[PDB]
């Protein structure tokens, strides 16, 4: 089964071009599309994928795959690795 | 920056507790989390969370990271990954 990946969702479909014709019904709630090849990352606003867009910009934390922190600049980032983990 | 990773948000903090408290107005929305450790997939119903938690019982497909599709059994599975990529 092809397998709904938004949030909220997970409905299941045999056939992935149905699967593809539901997920126009999120994709239109979501026109802003990160433009970063892998990335499913969607926004209903311009400013939220700009904001998303930086923050692949800056320096993500890869000590914790849990770990949510993505620096702003280098300085940031090696004082996280620092005194985190 | 913690930066938000609940769908159409990425609102970022400067502390990992003030996302940890912004991210409850997400998670009183979605009650039904996934109890598989290192999964963060979380549903407004019980019956949206036992459709995913049968997903993980499946066979997923790693041929390709973009595929969505996990087989309900090894039989489809496996003729999934002969006719696809
Ligand atoms: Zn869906
Ligand atoms: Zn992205
Ligand atoms: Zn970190
Ligand atoms: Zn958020
Ligand atoms: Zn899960
Ligand atoms: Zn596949």
């Amino acid at each position: 089964m092809y397998v709904c990946h938004f949030e909220n969702c997970g409905k299941a479909f045999k056939k992935h071009n149905q699967l593809k014709v539901h997920q126009f019904s999120h994709t239109q709630q979501l026109p802003y599309e990160c433009p970063h090849e892998g990335c499913d990352k969607r926004f209903s606003l311009p400013s939220r994928l700009k904001r998303h867009e930086k923050v692949h910009a800056g320096y993500p934390c890869k000590k914790d795959d849990s770990c949510s922190f993505v620096g702003k600049t280098w300085t940031l980032y090696l004082k996280h690795v620092a005194e985190c983990h």
